[PDB]
């Protein structure tokens, strides 16, 4: 494999599309690669890490619990419900619809707890909280994925991205449970987490959130390092490409195969 750069300008090059990407180690957040690290692209799915860190921080204030459980009905439900759709008549705690979001791709779970955070205004709001003055999140599953070209709702860019889930998970705006819980959340992904470790090299850790969209919309954000150790946060999206979403998931693990290869940077 060539280096990152050359990489992601391969993978634009192939797939007619916009890359976005940052590489940041998790600890400091020095960044190390980025490229269109400013440019809007559409969070799709990945947007429900971020709801789920909103949903930690009301209950370390105290003013959401983890257990509680939510009572829903089968008019609430929308497109792609694996989890939810199976729990009509007993609900699900706050804690599960997290998980099944984030590890499942629920998408009614994400809109229920979309609900308890004031919806994508509030969760906004949160985000410009925590001093993320880029990212906006203005509608619900499953509108959000979209991907309009030239429209900004629903975006977010790499360096914010970045920024953010580093904040969530080690900045202590969140307790350390809280921390630990989300992580945890990004490490049992049941979408790509499985397949990605299937041709990872031994001995490197992988934790993430991939999202799907509309004009060859495609992303992940990732934890990601050798010695079996998260060392760094890895951000890419893609955008605006008419290629198969084979090719769009091979280029974006090619990016992957040079940062393995070209990893001490
Ligand atoms: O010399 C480094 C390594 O080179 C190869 O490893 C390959 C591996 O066989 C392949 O399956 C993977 O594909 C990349 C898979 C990436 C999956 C998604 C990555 C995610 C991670 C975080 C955000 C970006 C996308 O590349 C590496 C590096 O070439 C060798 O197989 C391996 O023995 C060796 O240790
Ligand atoms: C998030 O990125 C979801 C995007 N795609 C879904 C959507 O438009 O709501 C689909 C219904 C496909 O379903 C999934 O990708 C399942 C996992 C969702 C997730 O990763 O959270 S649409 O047909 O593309």
């Amino acid at each position: 494999s060539p280096q990152p750069l050359e990489q992601i300008k391969l993978s634009e090059s192939q797939l007619s599309g916009r890359v976005g990407m940052i590489e940041m180690d998790l600890a400091s957040g020095r960044t190390l690669t980025a490229w269109r690290a400013d440019e809007r692209f559409p969070m799709m799915s990945t947007f429900k890490v971020v709801l789920c860190g909103a949903v930690l921080a009301r209950v370390d204030a105290g003013d959401e619990q983890l257990e509680r459980k939510i009572h829903y009905r089968q008019q609430d439900l929308v497109d792609y419900s694996p989890v939810s759709e199976k729990h009509l008549a007993d609900g699900m705690t706050v804690g599960e619809l997290c998980a099944a979001a984030i590890t499942m791709g629920d998408n009614s779970a994400a809109n229920l707890l979309l609900a308890t955070v004031g919806g994508p205004a509030g969760l906004t709001a949160f985000l410009r909280q925590i001093g993320d003055n880029v990212t906006r999140l203005d509608r619900w599953e499953t509108e959000l994925n979209e991907a309009l070209p030239g429209d900004a709702r629903d975006t977010t860019t790499p360096a914010s991205m970045a920024a953010t889930l580093r904040k969530l998970l080690t900045s202590q705006r969140l307790s350390a449970r809280s921390q630990r819980q989300l992580l945890q959340w990004m490490v049992d992904d049941r979408v790509a987490g499985p397949l990605i470790r299937s041709v990872l090299p031994a001995g490197w850790f992988i934790a993430d959130k991939t999202g799907a969209g509309e004009r060859g919309a495609r992303g992940i954000v990732a934890l990601l390092g050798p010695n079996n150790k998260a060392e760094r946060i890895v951000v890419i999206y893609l955008r605006d490409t008419p290629a198969s979403m084979a090719e769009r998931n091979q280029q974006i693990a090619g990016i992957g195969a040079a940062l393995i290869e070209h990893w001490q940077r």
